[PDB]
């Protein structure tokens, strides 16, 4: 079996290899990439997402989210307090202000130490889940707004036609902005391109060990666990790498820089944080191997987790009992 | 000037001409097609939207709308009463039931007579505005889910990058289901493909005469007009061809059949009805010529008209005062 220790793999496709998205995902999996839950793809040097990022300041963040923490430094939840609308230009200025800017630090490791030591004592503002794309329409390869849809994948694999659409989201981040431990809706894949700015650090649990993280989460967030059988779907819980090591949870970490893609694989739990002002674009996608994971995916039914309209059809066809 | 009487033109592109969407729209306008407000495009015989429509019965209509009329036979409003969810298979069966099925009739003209005589005395159920597509992903030409986005058009023309996305909608219709007099959001173009089933009859006012229809509508719906300076944006008002002729409003009519595209042009008011069970797919799009119309488009501010999240950026950039 390939990649038995479930390490995060890094790929450097040639421009020829970069012409067929589906084929390259399948290639990565033939090398065992999916066992980690996360892979990095560095695009060929000839490729570009767009010409420049010079005219993006007028994009609106209609509902910036202030991420307020509760708990202890290595085990906490965050809730999202809605703030008034601001443009990306205004958001960038805020990110770079004395109150919110990245502190002096020696390297990625020093910054990681500072994040887990001090995250809970601040409430950074995140521009998340903004429907849109920054890929040039003329960018024909790995354009996250031009991928085959999950609805068409399900139709190709299972022969059923369903309603729903599948479009990218933009994420504007600043120092300490955080994504909580989660898998994707319906345990789909995701792909994430860091367009511009400071890095994003990722933590990931191998899909074959996801239930170990779930069991620890139930122990560490007992009230939340009693409230919902799938509360990690709420996307509010954080657990530090030190606490993961203390509890024997297998995981890996890697830092994504501007110009790089990350792919998360079905049922690969991930979490992380931004180093400073940045902009990422992400979308869910599927492959034939996803179907079995979609059939088995946990669901939140307590009402907290937001459901997209497109998720309805997934549950209806793949999980009719639970529907 | 081409097409000075503002007639609806019908186009028969060759398979070679069908390879460049933007170029063919520009060609149609060079022949004066836009002056009518509406054009028909019959695709080349070699083209197909998808292989078959055999497996569409499991699509869900989450919120079927019962279209209840008030007023007189030739001048009425309709409101949409929400019904419980049903599949397309269930909807088709309902459409074909004795209560809702198309009556015996001699031709399109006889059916049109019956529609305007009797529409208000029934309340047909419409499956409208369902996000999704029935184009095969392998259909590369005139695939309504693969068009250049309006956001990218605005960026190409004006140099500003904005948030927002632009995806198709499905419409499942039955006898007497009705679309009220309207122009598109931000006076955009629309394109509509009739995938399957019975015809759709369209009425259209030339864009250069749109204000004539507005003035008549203010006279015929006086309470609505007092409530909102752009109440046709509510998409609830119907006026018959007989009443249009009585009031000297220039208009044309045409019937769309399965396998045919219709394009509506900026500020071309249109209305119409379905002949029996059918399924259409539609999406808005833009061209360089649209920008001037978008800048001038009326807006509903009374709160009735539904606004998509994507419309925000259009108003913000093209109409900053009104924003
Ligand atoms: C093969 C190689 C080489 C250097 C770094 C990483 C890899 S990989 N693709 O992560 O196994
Ligand atoms: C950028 C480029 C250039 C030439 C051939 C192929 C590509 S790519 N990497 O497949 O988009
Ligand atoms: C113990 C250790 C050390 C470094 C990285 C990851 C681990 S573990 N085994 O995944 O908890
Ligand atoms: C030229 C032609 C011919 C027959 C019917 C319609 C037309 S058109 N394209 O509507 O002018
Ligand atoms: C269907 C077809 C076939 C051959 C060439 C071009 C086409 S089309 N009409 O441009 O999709
Ligand atoms: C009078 C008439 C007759 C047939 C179609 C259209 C009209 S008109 N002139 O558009 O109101
Ligand atoms: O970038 C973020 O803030 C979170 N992204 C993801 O969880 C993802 O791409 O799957
Ligand atoms: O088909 C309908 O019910 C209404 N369609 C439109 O108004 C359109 O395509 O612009
Ligand atoms: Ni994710
Ligand atoms: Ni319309
Ligand atoms: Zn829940
Ligand atoms: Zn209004």
């Amino acid at each position: 079996a390939q990649n038995p220790n479930c390490n995060i793999m890094i790929f450097h496709p040639t421009k020829e290899e970069f012409n067929d998205f589906d084929k390259y995902i399948a290639y990565m999996e033939s090398q065992g990439a999916h066992r980690a839950g996360l892979a990095k793809i560095i695009p060929p040097k000839e490729w570009k997402a767009r010409e420049t990022y010079d005219n993006i300041s007028e994009i609106l963040i209609a509902t910036p989210l202030q991420q307020v923490a509760s708990g202890r430094a290595g085990v906490f939840t965050q809730y999202h307090k809605k703030k008034k609308a601001m443009t990306v230009g205004e958001y960038r200025h805020l990110a770079n202000s004395k109150k919110y800017q990245t502190p002096p630090h020696q390297n990625f490791e020093d910054l990681e130490r500072k994040y887990w030591k001090n995250r809970i004592y601040n409430s950074p503002i995140y521009g998340a889940d903004i429907s849109g794309s920054l890929f040039d329409e003329n960018t024909k390869q790995w354009n996250l707004g031009h991928l085959g849809t999950i609805q068409d994948l399900l139709e190709k694999e299972c022969g059923v036609v369903i309603e729903g659409v599948n479009t990218p989201y933009l994420y504007f981040g600043m120092w300490k902005t955080t994504f909580a431990w989660h898998t994707e809706d319906m345990d789909l894949y995701s792909i994430n391109y860091l367009h511009l700015g400071e890095p994003k650090t990722w933590y990931v649990v191998p899909p074959e060990h996801g239930q170990r993280l779930e069991r620890l989460a139930r122990e560490l967030f007992p009230g939340s666990s009693r409230g919902c059988g799938a509360f990690l779907r709420h996307k509010v819980a954080l657990i530090s790498p030190t606490v993961l090591k203390e509890n024997g949870i297998p995981f890996n970490r890697i830092t994504q820089e501007a110009g790089e893609f990350m792919v998360t694989f079905p049922y690969g739990y991930h979490a992380g944080f931004n180093h400073g002002f940045n902009c990422a674009e992400a979308i869910n996608f599927a492959t034939p191997r996803w179907i079995d994971y979609g059939k088995m995916a946990s669901q939140c039914s307590c009402g907290e987790a937001r459901v997209t309209f497109s998720m309805d059809a997934f549950v209806r066809i793949l999980q009719p009992e639970r529907y």
